[PDB]
């Protein structure tokens, strides 16, 4: 809670400098830092090795302003599937970036912040129940920082 917020707002912000674009940066805001670094270059190395997977999984969703978060999640699931680990979800934080990336070349820069949102109440309710028992991010940090 808050805490996870935080860092798809950081994540988000980032992955969209990548493309030249701008918005809400939370680098150095609130807390964590550790995770937000380790969670930022994960994303990084992890699509540069599934360059192809990741490709087919933003094709799977085509965020708009007709869209009901339950697609999102519906979407969401299908990764985590098979149970959840570390890296299928680095792979989440990494889907999010790349539906708003898209929001932003049809002029919708209005979606960005509902993105966000739909990533945190996710989180919130499928991830932070395993986070925390998994040694929290604290460890996701320690294994791949
Ligand atoms: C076809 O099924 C898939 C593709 C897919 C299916 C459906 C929808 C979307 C995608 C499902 C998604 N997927 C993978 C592939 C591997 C792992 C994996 O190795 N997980 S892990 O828990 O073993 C791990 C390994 C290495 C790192 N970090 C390193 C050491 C820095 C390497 S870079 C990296 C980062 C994060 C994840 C993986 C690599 C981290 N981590 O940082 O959290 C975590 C997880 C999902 C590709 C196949």
């Amino acid at each position: 809670s808050q805490s996870n917020r935080e860092l798809v707002v950081d994540f988000l912000s980032y992955k969209l400098s990548q493309k030249g674009y701008s918005a809400g940066g939370g680098g150095g805001g609130g807390g964590m830092a550790a995770v937000k670094q380790a969670l930022r270059e994960a994303g990084d190395e992890f699509e540069l090795r599934y360059r192809r997977a990741f490709s087919d999984l933003t094709s799977q969703l085509h965020i708009t302003p007709g869209t009901a978060y339950q697609s999102f999640e519906q979407v969401v699931n299908e990764l985590f599937r098979d149970g959840v680990n570390w890296g299928r979800i680095v792979a989440f934080f990494s889907f999010g970036g790349a539906l708003c990336v898209e929001s932003v070349d049809k002029e919708m820069q209005v979606l960005v912040s509902r993105i966000a949102a739909w990533m945190a109440t996710y989180l919130n309710d499928h991830l932070e129940p395993w986070i925390q028992e998994n040694g929290g991010w604290d460890t996701f940090v320690e294994l791949y920082g």
